[PDB]
């Protein structure tokens, strides 16, 4: 019942990673 | 009410496929 709150936070962490790098990648 | 789980599982999945591609297409 609550692997629905954990799949996010694995979401929330795999896409507060790569952001990031992407914008910098973009940058340079 | 369940739906929730498999709509949030389908985004992980289209991420995870989407993102490494997106990086290694600014790698080259």
């Amino acid at each position: 019942l609550t692997d629905v709150n954990n799949k996010l936070n694995a979401i929330n962490s795999m896409l507060h990673i790569y952001l990031p790098k992407i914008t910098n990648m973009l940058s340079d």
